[PDB]
């Protein structure tokens, strides 16, 4: 729970990027991964929209009331990704940005309409918004802060066109409102509405802001908005609190990996620590969020000024504060001091781990300074640490020459790593953090102590004259050094020294040999001068008493202990390079001295087996009593993931780092533990009776059915309910016009008017092929570019070829020079439209040839109103139009259609009944703009009654 042991075990939790460790303890599937990294723009929308969403059309799913449902969320917790909205038009902006779905009666559309305000100018002495209320037509509160003496204002949408100019001279704490119109082209960049006021000799006062304003289909809206909601539920954060994660770690509302791991160190830090979301998040080396939302005081305000002094904290960034120790200034250090709940000294010492470099106790307020001393107590505040604690934990861990101040994201995340791996193995230890100081640091305060005085005395009468080929100098120096420790046998000393040896501690790097000589040449028992290279020898003291406390700290088996400083090597250490004395190693050492305990007595033989090449996992098995496979598969499991020492099969058992690493794999496995009168109705009918083609056989209804039939019994009346959903499809049986129509779809949207050809021929002369060319001339419609017409061709011939088209009446020729293999535009020039109704005559130069007759106008253009639903039953017809009936009308899209009819009253008795049974005929049929049905599909629904 919790990830703890991932926590515990570094190595293990090394070999995987954070951005995996997200998916424990919030929840983020990898496939939820893709849906959050997959960029949205309005081209893509459409497709990713079919990507996230069903069927469902965005106008269903904008509704307010289909979200809750559908997400299971409760209201509030939709109002926190959607700007709330009242039961008026009226919305407002809700975490700086405006989310304002507009319907146009008229049209029948839904189209969500975002604005992005950002003030370039003032901000002050200013206040700008914009609203749609329609398309092309928005309403503009602006109010006026500060003050200008103006014969007149003008508010402009540039520096030409201006859009509302008043002769009054506005007042203060008067919102003032004024209609304005703007243009699609004007909405498509974003633009600056900028407010100046002219005073006679001012001349003027200028406030402006910028405004991108964005329109969406329908689609790619719910696909954001889907981000934003997806987001909220998972990691379970408001979608304010994240979006200043977002707002203030990257461009705006796009949720990046960096977003994501940002995410992540804050549970991660809140879920460690009691820390709320806020705290946790300048934890993650954040700056401050200033902005108020959600009618909560900033986390700014919530954080200085929950308490007051007698003052609200301005942030200004202006003001200078007087921080250091031994000084009364403004409120403002009186504010800092109910903040941090420290005193003028400690503050002071706060503002030091931030700032080394600050002289005197200056502060400039801005946001970087506020999170760099909050960053130093709450590195010291998370860890059970004072900020002593903080300062030699820092000092020895080996951070602290190193400032807050401007440091790299990257080395902040590092800094909050080595401090909760480190904090969470001291607490787990029962060691503080000073002890842990004394031990870690190469600090080693220059002094003459007594003690000091006593072992240099007895070692330096011991030591005088020494031959390195009578005995070893470490073996005969044993004892010496052994009687001023106190209670230290000869060999744990010499383990010691070993250990000093390879470490060489000190400014001036040390060795017992450097000492030696030192003492013998330079120094003098009892004489208070000396020489200064003794603060370098006071190295040597103070960094022996660190090495000792290593062992007993740690506990290591002592011939272990021995065998860590004679041989680093085994340890996983350079081998040239001295043993280390980092956090990652001590605590190395002390799971390696754990390891050896719970071998107990057949210890000897696994350490020894350790001194050579000998000890392998499986026989490390044996030892442990675990399962040979189990080492074996935490052998595969390290070789796999990369760490410091790499690890290589032939490796996995030699070398001793292997079997640490793989002994971790062993770790986190184990804590894984791994009579008739009503109608006696036939109790259905839905199959295609009959199928019709349109008029022209262009276009068609594919077959979608009447999902069920439903009936009350009256009198002599009968009320039948029905819900028949309409489809219209553009596709023939096959043919050519399956491939006019896909250059219609490919080249087109929906509602475009343009030219087809009935009828294709070979030509006699001129062709080899046998094949001809598919044509469909474009117009100038819904959607057209510049041109006013563009010829589409669909050509079989895969070989590349140059595709002419010849009018005899123009005596002219269409040219497309190298047309593409399946599909290819060319543009008309000088482009009238009549001159394609002419006769025309294709061609490739190569072996292709084609004439062209039966020119035929159309145009897609269907409103769902104009298409139809037609019942028979009884005498009368009864014909059910769209509008009223369709409860969301389609986008117009050339792919497919489908109409939805809510639900339909219809006749019976009269139908006459035959052999007892009738039917009740429903025909879907629509008409298209050129005039010409698109098809029907009838269908018949049976009744029977009683029996004669």
């Amino acid at each position: 729970p919790g990830l703890e042991q991932l926590n515990a075990s570094p190595a293990i939790a090394g070999l995987m990027h954070q951005a995996s460790l997200l998916g424990i303890n919030a929840s983020i599937s990898p496939e939820l991964f893709n849906i959050l990294t997959e960029e949205i723009t309005e081209g893509n929308a459409e497709e990713l929209y079919k990507k996230n969403f069903g069927n469902i059309e965005p106008a269903s799913l904008a509704m307010p009331e289909y979200l809750k449902r559908y997400y299971n969320l409760s209201d509030e917790e939709l109002s926190q990704f959607i700007g709330k909205a009242s039961n008026f038009g009226q919305q407002e902006y809700s975490n700086n940005q405006l989310i304002t779905p507009v319907v146009n009666s008229s049209d029948g559309t839904v189209k969500v309409y975002r604005i992005t305000r950002e003030y370039t100018t003032n901000a002050y002495q200013m206040d700008v918004e914009l609203f749609p209320f329609g398309g092309e037509n928005y309403r503009l509160d602006y109010k006026f802060k500060n003050f200008y003496n103006a014969s007149y204002l003008s508010i402009k949408l540039n520096d030409k066109r201006e859009l509302v100019r008043t002769e009054g001279a506005p007042q203060v704490n008067i919102e003032y409102s004024a209609n304005i119109t703007l243009n699609t082209a004007d909405i498509s960049q974003p633009f600056e509405i900028g407010l100046t006021r002219v005073l006679p000799s001012g001349s003027w006062a200028y406030a402006a802001a910028k405004f991108t304003v964005e329109e969406y289909n329908q689609y790619s809206f719910l696909l954001k908005l889907n981000k934003a909601i997806r987001l909220s539920r998972a990691t379970e954060l408001s979608p304010t609190i994240l979006e200043g994660i977002v707002r203030s770690v990257n461009l705006q509302l796009d949720i990046n990996t960096d977003v994501l791991g940002k995410v992540f160190l804050t549970k991660y830090y809140m879920q460690r620590y009691a820390i709320h979301a806020e705290t946790a998040l300048i934890l993650c080396n954040a700056p401050i969020s200033q902005r108020s939302y959600d009618n909560q005081p900033s986390q700014f305000d919530r954080l200085f000024n929950t308490p007051l002094l007698n003052g609200q904290y301005f942030s200004t960034g202006d003001e200078e504060i007087d921080l250091n120790s031994g000084s009364t200034g403004d409120w403002r250090k009186t504010i800092l001091k109910r903040a941090f709940n420290i005193d003028d000294v400690s503050l002071f010492r706060l503002l030091k781990i931030t700032d080394h470099d600050n002289k005197d106790g200056k502060i400039k307020n801005n946001l970087k300074n506020l999170s760099n001393l909050y960053i130093g107590k709450l590195l010291a505040d998370i860890h059970q640490l004072t900020i002593d604690e903080l300062d030699l934990l820092l000092i020895a861990v080996g951070e602290g020459k190193t400032n807050l101040s401007a440091i790299s994201d990257k080395q902040l995340a590092t800094l909050i790593r080595k401090l909760n791996t480190i904090t969470s193995w001291l607490h787990t230890q029962k060691w503080s953090v000073f002890q842990l100081f004394i031990m870690t640091s190469t600090s080693y305060n220059k002094t003459l102590t007594p003690e000091i005085k006593n072992l240099l005395d007895t070692v330096y009468h011991g030591l005088q004259g020494f031959d390195k080929d009578k005995a070893d100098l470490l073996h005969v120096m044993a004892p010496y050094i052994a009687a001023t420790l106190q209670l230290s046998s000869e060999n744990v000393a010499h383990s010691v020294l070993l250990w000093a040896d390879k470490l060489q501690p000190g400014d001036g790097a040390m060795t017992a040999e450097k000492f030696w000589d030192w003492l013998n040449t330079k120094y003098t028992p009892g004489s208070s001068e000396a020489v200064e290279t003794q603060e370098h020898i006071v190295q040597y003291c103070q960094a022996l008493a660190q090495l000792e406390m290593v062992y007993h700290s740690t506990g290591i088996n002592e011939n272990a202990f021995r065998l860590f400083v004679t041989k680093p090597e085994m340890f996983g250490a350079a081998t040239g390079a001295a043993p280390a004395h980092d956090a990652l190693s001590l605590i190395m050492l002390t799971r390696f001295a754990d390891w050896v305990n719970a071998l107990g007595e057949k210890a000897s033989s696994v350490l020894a087996a350790f001194e050579a090449n000998s000890l392998t996992a499986e026989q490390l098995a044996d030892a442990m009593n675990l399962d040979a496979n189990l080492l074996l598969q935490a052998s595969i499991q390290a070789q796999n993931h990369q760490h410091l020492p790499p690890v290589t099969p032939e490796n996995a058992f030699s070398c001793w780092t292997s079997i640490n690493t793989i002994l971790q794999w062993v770790n986190v496995a184990q804590q894984l533990n791994v009579y008739a009168e009503d109608y006696e109705i036939p109790s259905s009918v839905s199959s295609r009776k009959d199928y019709g083609w349109g008029d022209y056989y262009l276009s068609m209804v594919y077959n979608g059915d009447i999902p069920t039939i439903n009936y009350k019994a009256a009198s002599s009346d009968l009320k039948i309910y029905i819900s028949p959903k309409l489809r219209i499809i553009h596709n023939g049986y096959e043919g050519q016009k399956r491939n006019q129509c896909n250059l219609m779809n490919k080249y087109g949207k929906l509602g475009d008017k343009f030219i087809v050809y009935t009828s294709l021929g070979v030509n006699p002369n001129n062709s080899s092929n046998k094949l001809m060319f598919y044509p469909v001339y474009q117009y100038s419609g819904n959607t057209s570019g510049l041109n006013q017409g563009r010829l589409l061709f669909h050509r079989d011939t895969t070989y590349p070829s140059k595709v002419e088209a010849w009018i005899p009446g123009a005596k002219r020729s269409l040219t497309n020079q190298n047309a593409a293999i399946g599909d290819d535009y060319a543009t008309d020039s000088l482009n009238k439209p009549d001159d394609l109704k002419q006769y025309i005559f294709m061609t490739d130069s190569k072996g292709t040839a084609t004439d062209v007759s039966g020119p035929v106008e159309i145009n897609t253009a269907i409103s769902p109103a104009k298409v139809q639903i037609i019942v028979k039953a009884g005498g009368k017809e009864q014909t059910f139009t769209a509008d009223k009936d369709v409860s969301i009308q389609p986008s117009p899209s050339f792919d497919e259609m489908n109409y939805q009819f809510n639900a339909l009253e219809i006749d019976g008795s009269g139908l006459n009944f035959i052999n007892n049974s009738a039917s009740i005929d429903v025909t879907f049929t629509a008409f298209a703009e050129d005039g010409r049905k698109l098809g029907y599909e009838s269908f018949s629904i049976p009744v029977t009654l009683k029996v004669s």
